[PDB]
């Protein structure tokens, strides 16, 4: 009763500071049923809805709270209890964001709506699309939290996430013509600020979907993932020239100045390396930025440094194959390609030093991990047959 009272008091508190802590405590309390349980939960969620039904940012934090809850203890979460609280999203999401994809879309938008980036579905589900342009003018901020929770719930209900949300991967996106990026001066700080926000939201949506679908491996899925990665790098290249003409801008809470505003990239994404130069440079930059902090940001901190180390060591073979390809190219050997390859090489070596300089290898418990990594490198040198050779 005391906990419920303090949670309700914080929910009704006028100062926004710590009001988010109310929803944090609410999801923490709901975690207690993660083995008449529904009554107190219903009262708490009624209070939360009353105190945040008109707050979009609070709704975003609420969805993120469920996402973190499912991610943390998704192994043995109760299916029926989770469904009884989360059944609303199945109707909430497509009714809000899943718009019709008819070609007769019209309105008072600043730029025309074009169905860019048609997926592998050649008109199979043309009536389904993500109408971001009418939505910006259900709020824009909450899209990727809601998609994250939908993905996690579908993974809970069904082992393969394809059976529920398979059509979402190849959907088009409502956007204007990229050629307008050349005529930036025509914007006059009226259209430029409008389209900057839209470009950020498009990048965040693409990051969310590639984060969702990359871990699951199926026939032809990986090609769609790689094409989406190409779409991300093309959009980022457009955004660079766009933001070059913006003296200042404040993006939503969610060219490395805009690093923290992007959606966090899951550590499973680097399983994709098992590709052009731009995508490889982008992924390696993300990996190096993570290892520069962990081994010397909310999602990867959930797991210990030992888990990060074993996950990184699992990927050592494709890195070696890439390095050998770089060596062959440079021996055999286009200013842009030369710069890209030099950056990739410098990103490959920095990752190597950050792995091997990990202080935790001083302790004796991690002898097997270091022996395995050195075994991989030695097997890369010779034909094989390490046979558990001596350390020297």
């Amino acid at each position: 009763d005391d906990m419920h009272m303090v949670i309700r008091k914080w929910l009704s508190s006028s100062v926004p500071n710590h009001k988010q802590m109310g929803i944090i405590g609410a999801v923490t309390m709901m975690g207690s049923v993660a083995l008449e349980c529904d009554g107190q939960l219903s009262t708490l969620l009624d209070l939360v809805g009353f105190c945040c039904e008109q707050t979009p940012e609070v709704l975003a934090l609420y969805y993120d709270e469920l996402a973190n809850l499912i991610e943390k203890q998704k192994g043995n979460l109760d299916l029926q209890l989770l469904d009884k609280f989360g059944k609303s999203l199945v109707e909430d999401f497509p009714n809000d964001f899943v718009v019709d994809l008819s070609p007769t879309v019209d309105g008072s938008f600043l730029f025309p709506v074009k169905s860019l980036y048609n997926l592998d579905e050649d008109e199979t589900q043309g009536a389904i699309a993500i109408n971001l342009l009418p939505l910006v003018s259900v709020s824009p901020i909450c899209l990727s939290p809601c998609f994250r929770l939908l993905r996690l719930y579908t993974g809970e209900q069904n082992n393969g996430s394809l059976e529920e949300i398979d059509a979402l991967l190849g959907c088009p996106l409502y956007l204007t013509d990229l050629e307008v990026e050349g005529k930036l001066d025509s914007l006059s700080k009226q259209e430029r600020e409008f389209l900057c926000s839209l470009l950020f939201y498009a990048l965040n949506w693409f990051r969310e979907v590639v984060n969702a679908f990359c871990q699951q491996q199926d026939a032809e899925m990986k090609g769609k993932v790689l094409t989406r990665l190409q779409n991300i790098t093309e959009l980022q290249n457009v955004l660079g020239k766009c933001l070059a003409a913006t003296p200042g801008y404040v993006p939503p809470p969610a060219l490395q100045s805009y690093r923290p505003y992007f959606r966090e990239l899951d550590l499973e994404v680097f399983s994709v390396l098992h590709l052009g130069p731009a995508e490889l440079c982008f992924l390696l930059d993300d990996m190096c930025w993570k290892l520069e902090h962990v081994l010397t940001f909310s999602h990867l901190c959930q797991r210990s440094p030992k888990e990060v180390a074993v996950c990184v060591v699992k990927l050592l073979k494709p890195l070696c194959n890439h390095m050998e390809n770089m060596h062959n190219y440079f021996q055999t050997v286009n200013i842009q390609e030369y710069q890209l390859m030099s950056s990739c090489y410098h990103q490959l070596l920095l990752a190597f030093r950050l792995l091997f300089a990990w202080s935790g290898f001083s302790q004796h418990e991690n002898s097997n991990l270091l022996r395995s990594a050195l075994q991989v490198l030695a097997d890369r040198l010779k034909p094989g047959e390490t046979e558990f050779l001596p350390l020297e």
